[PDB]
């Protein structure tokens, strides 16, 4: 019932993209909405990299970007109405995730011009970013463009923005693809179990309302949680405190530190694990540290799994990255300011020079 469209742009959203579309085959197999998927990128080599997605949905946008933001957003002007015009073959949409690191050239820019452009033409859509945090010792560069990015997606007023912080979810030591391959899997992980819990409980698109009431609140922006219980300990009670905590998070927001102003908790599996008056009770405790949670249960053969959209009200971890890419700026002047000065302090070396030179 529900229409989807999930744009991947940029290397870091094309490949969680790739993921989603990975893990969907999975999903469809068991089945016995609409939901699409393209890949925007202005690197051909990337979009050839991918691996489970149709060629229709690999769409090249040519013209090098690098870290450039500037130069991303002359690129999308310049091909605007091409990608557009991409989308709107593929119909109406009441749902759209954008997809995209935070600290590259193509990804970081495209997606707030992209987002601006697609509020006008579906007004009625809930348009939800999916924001990238890069590592904490990736290059100036990398912080800066950051820092603009997570400014432009919040003054562009999409319907909130779920954060990935790749610094919390790094694993694998010096194997980035690796890390990647985990970080990226968990977000199609986590999107798929979302898109799923909106759309079997749906009657009316207006059912996306107190998910848009989540994402819409507080800061505007906010992170998914997710853990799925085992056999043993099918705890429902665990299960929703351990989606709720920072390992089970996408972004490292502290919930007993009441950094979370809103929720939506989806508790999906089978029947026989789903107690109503104790899923509820649970929710009860959650008003505690939470002001506003809703709730959801998806009955669907299994071990139970917690899925919980988290909006927060304050998110000092961004502070932190702000001040590091200010820190960098910053140092890189200095750096300027210490060239000149030695420059200057050589002249005045070589006048002295000189005019002993000339005395004798
Ligand atoms: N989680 C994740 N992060 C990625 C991936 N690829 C790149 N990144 C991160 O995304 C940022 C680089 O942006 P990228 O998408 O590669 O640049 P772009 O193609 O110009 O938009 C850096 O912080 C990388 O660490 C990925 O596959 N998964």
């Amino acid at each position: 019932m529900l229409n989807v469209l999930m744009l991947g742009v940029g290397q870091c959203g094309n490949r969680i993209l790739d993921a989603v579309n990975r893990q969907a085959f999975g999903g469809s197999r068991l089945a016995k909405s609409r939901v699409e998927t393209i890949a925007i990128n202005t690197a051909i080599n990337d979009l050839k990299e991918l691996k489970f997605t149709a060629a229709k949905d690999r769409l090249h946008v040519p013209n090098g970007v690098g870290a450039n933001r500037s130069k991303g957003k002359q690129g999308f002007w310049e091909n605007q109405e091409m990608i557009l015009e991409e989308i709107e073959k593929r119909g109406d949409f009441d749902l759209i995730f954008v997809m995209t690191s935070v600290s590259g050239g193509t990804g970081s820019s495209f997606s707030p011009l992209m987002i601006h452009e697609l509020k006008k033409r579906y007004k009625n859509a809930t348009i939800v970013p999916i924001a990238v945090l890069p590592f904490r010792e990736e290059g100036t560069i990398y912080l800066q463009n950051a820092a603009f990015c997570l400014r432009e997606m919040i003054e562009v007023e999409a319907d909130g923005m779920i954060l990935v912080d790749n610094q919390y979810l790094k694993r694998f030591s010096g194997d980035i693809a690796s890390a990647y391959d985990r970080i990226n899997t968990m977000v199609a992980q986590r999107l798929l179990f979302l898109i799923e819990a909106l759309d079997s409980e749906m009657l009316s698109v207006t059912d996306l309302g107190d998910f848009k009431t989540v994402m819409n609140g507080g800061l505007r922006m906010g992170t998914l949680g997710y853990y799925q219980a085992d056999k043993k300990s099918p705890s429902i009670r665990a299960a929703i405190k351990n989606s709720l905590r920072e390992v089970g998070l996408l972004y490292p927001a502290n919930v007993d530190a009441g950094e979370a102003g809103r929720a939506m908790i989806v508790i999906q599996g089978s029947r026989e694990y789903l107690n109503v008056d104790e899923i509820t009770k649970e929710i009860e405790s959650l008003t505690e540290t939470i002001g506003h949670v809703f709730k959801g249960i998806v009955i669907k053969k299994g071990e139970p799994r917690v899925l919980s959209v988290l909006s927060l009200e304050r998110a000092p971890g961004l502070v932190e990255l702000y001040e590091k890419a200010k820190w960098a700026i910053q140092e890189e002047r200095e750096r300027k300011d210490r060239a000149r000065s030695e420059l200057y302090e050589a002249f005045e070396q070589i006048n002295d020079l000189e005019e002993i030179y000339h005395h004798h």
